[PDB]
């Protein structure tokens, strides 16, 4: 009982059976589709008070094992039986189990593939897995994070990597990075109420400030890392500036663009999500890829609740800023995006334009239906926030479902954290 | 219970209660969201062979009367309940019922209001309803439609209007327009293998040629209306040229845009949908509004399966069309859309840009929540094909659901027509 989906631009169709393996968690019903909801609690894995009862954990562990051994081109039936026995007992003995280093590598790459809002999934097999499950202290987390950052930054030739911290035990000893991103700029509410820097980051910058960080009141101040080790209250650590590559924004025809004095960091890294694997939850697993120009050019720079430079750019381009119908906003957003693309390239830092990205995703999607008869995808997030129908993705019908392993959101740590 | 949704670019939130009155017909399960499917069977109201079982009909009939009568600030229980009585008898006796003139006006507007994929809904209360439920012939249908086209074109000052043809009886005497739109250009499969005109219309165009129309082999040849009266084989009727307002495409600065020799028609009218009202189905109800610039500039002119002029425009613009990262496709699509809105304005024909349209939709969405505690909306359809996040609609979370009255899809007539 597959579900046929079609691409109205190429006529290509896929039959989807994989969604049958999905968890019955989405909130859509016959009466209503809630697909445009950003952070549904269906895509959220929140805080635990007790450890997962072992009996409850057993079935999911075996399923992951079966899934792990199932990825084997050349089946290891014997190794497979062994491992299933090993896990059953380990859970029987320790109430939990540890993934081998290879099962973790597999689990990380698979959760990326099962990430329906990620357009960069064609690179799913190129992922550096930093095993940091041995971790015990906030300082150690800091060092693992700087290693990751130096690795992935790689002097501009950005590389993907994930750092997996210790798995959740009882939920009272979680290893989590409170930051949404590893690198992110601060936002400050000035004494008169106005905001300087990234307005989306005002709340968290205050937390940092409340924890001892010295505010610098600039437009682009990298906030410090707020690390929670072993469920202890978090500690601040500042990424050494030499590990933070940044790009100054210039525009290939507009000399004055440089006067805007804009820049953005090279490393996109999600730090506050939870990796789910065979029943196990990993509350700390920062991961990164490289940038899709539109994230900076359209969202970071043009969202009204972010940097909001559209008005000022339209004005400098000499556009009919007074009427919507002149499409000045659309001319501005394109030039800003050309700037972003042009600047990273100039400085030799990895960045992909939304067209090449979408074309790579179509390729990935086809490979997925070919290999596993399915590819969970969220149309709303995959389609670029600029030139939608100009991309193949816009014209692609998709199915959105949650498989396993999966990268879930969590409740923001400060919201749940009991300070001691 | 309600469902709270929020706009991330304004902070406004709504609490949806209306969704409970929606029809449980969406195919989204907990295990899968297929909201990106374009023509789902859940949104399709197909053919019949028997009349609607009166037992099934009656409740939907009553519900409608209640809704209708409930729509007055000044209530009238006497009149209301009597109309419930009347409709009961009618269905009991006749096995069906007939709406009043005012009820039909209410149903059409209310169905428009309940049209999730419509960004134009703020205008929902301004709709001219051409009653033609007495219609009996193909020429008569053609005459009602010519009246409709003339009223709506209004010399460029476009007006919204719907023409309701007789309600379906037993499914064997459906009054229907086979064409998707009232006005649309033809697509020809040329001998050298190329396609001339609108490629998306090659199939319907061949159908017309098969029914006896003389193909003109031009790029913008209006196809003949293919009209089915009382279930009879369809009959062709070409709309008087003088009744077809068109706009020659020109760009405000690019003098060579005229060399492209493009033009488009001013009246957009969905000709093949089904109006559902209290159990009643009206397979023929052509409606129209005015154009949102993007439909023509991004979709009709830029889809690769349509006119696909992106490449030559980019070339004419002197862009690095060989490099996707140059964002040449983005610069070209912006100028194409500026030509569109410029040309319509210059020729004094009604058209609305996507920022202005998106803005009005937000105004409408709020009124709706204040009014009925709901507003079914399809995010995927409502977000313009270009510059998505620059518009407030992108940042708006929505609930998509099916209410009554409602405009559904139908299986294309030819796929089901038994030629007598
Ligand atoms: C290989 C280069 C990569 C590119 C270009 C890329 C690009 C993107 C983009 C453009 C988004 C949309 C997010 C937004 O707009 O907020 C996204 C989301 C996401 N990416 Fe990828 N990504 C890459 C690698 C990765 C890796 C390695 C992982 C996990 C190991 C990953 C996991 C995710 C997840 C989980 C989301 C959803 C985030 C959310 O819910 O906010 N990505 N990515
Ligand atoms: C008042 C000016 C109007 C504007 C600017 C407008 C604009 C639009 C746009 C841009 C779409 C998306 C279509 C696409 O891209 O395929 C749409 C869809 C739709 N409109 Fe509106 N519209 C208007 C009036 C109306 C009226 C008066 C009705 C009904 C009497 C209506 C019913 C619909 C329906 C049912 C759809 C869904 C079409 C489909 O499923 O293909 N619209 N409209
Ligand atoms: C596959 C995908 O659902 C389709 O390409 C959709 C996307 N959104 C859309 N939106 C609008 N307004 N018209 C379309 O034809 C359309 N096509
Ligand atoms: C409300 C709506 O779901 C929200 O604006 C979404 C739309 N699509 C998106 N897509 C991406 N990639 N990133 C986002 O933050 C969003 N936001
Ligand atoms: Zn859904």
């Amino acid at each position: 009982r597959h579900v046929r989906i079609k691409n109205w631009g190429s006529g290509m169709t896929f039959q989807d059976t994989l969604h049958h393996k999905a968890k019955g968690i989405l909130t859509c019903r016959s009466k209503s589709c809630l697909g445009s909801i950003m952070t549904p609690k269906s895509l959220t894995r929140g805080p635990r008070d007790k450890p997962t009862p072992p009996d409850e954990l057993l079935p999911q562990a075996i399923e992951f094992v079966n899934q792990y051994y199932g990825s084997f081109k050349e089946a290891k039936i014997e190794e497979h039986l062994a491992r299933v026995e090993a896990v059953t007992k380990e859970i029987e003995t320790t109430g939990t189990y540890q993934l081998t280093g290879d099962e973790l590598i597999f689990a990380t790459k698979q959760a990326w593939r099962n990430a329906p809002r990620c357009i960069g999934r064609i690179q799913w097999s190129n992922l550096q897995v930093f095993d940091a499950r041995s971790c015990s202290t906030a300082r150690e987390m800091f060092e693992h994070i700087c290693r990751h950052v130096r690795y992935s930054t790689n002097n501009g030739n950005i590389r993907s990597a994930i750092t997996v911290f210790p798995q959740r035990s009882d939920g009272k000893h979680d290893f989590r990075v409170w930051n949404a991103q590893l690198i992110r700029y601060a936002g400050y509410q000035m004494p008169d109420g106005s905001i300087r820097g990234d307005p989306a980051n005002v709340e968290f910058t205050q937390l940092c400030i409340d924890l001892g960080w010295k505010p610098k009141y600039g437009r682009f101040d990298v906030v410090p890392l707020v690390l929670q080790a072993n469920g202890r209250d978090p500690e601040l650590f500042e990424i050494p500036p030499d590990l933070v590559l940044e790009v100054a924004m210039e525009h290939p025809k507009y000399e004055w663009f440089r006067e805007l004095e804009l820049k953005w960091y090279a490393l996109p890294a999600v730090a506050n999500m939870l990796l789910e694997v065979g029943g196990l939850e990993f509350p700390g697993c920062p991961f990164n890829g490289w940038y899709m120009g539109t994230e900076i050019g359209v969202r970071d720079f043009c969202d009204v609740q972010r940097y909001n430079i559209l008005e000022e750019v339209g004005r400098r381009m000499g556009l009919e800023t007074h009427k919507l119908a002149s499409l000045w906003k659309d001319q501005a957003v394109v030039e800003i995006n050309i700037a972003v693309i042009h600047s990273f390239q100039k400085q030799n830092v990895t960045i992909m334009d939304h067209h090449s990205a979408a074309e790579s995703f179509m390729k990935y999607m086809q490979n997925e239906y070919r290999s596993r008869g399915g590819c969970p995808a969220d149309w709303i997030w995959l389609v670029p926030p600029m030139s939608g129908s100009i991309t193949p993705v816009f014209h692609q019908e998709m199915l959105n479902y949650v498989l396993s392993p999966f990268y879930y959101y969590q409740v923001e740590a400060w919201k749940t954290h009991v300070w001691q």
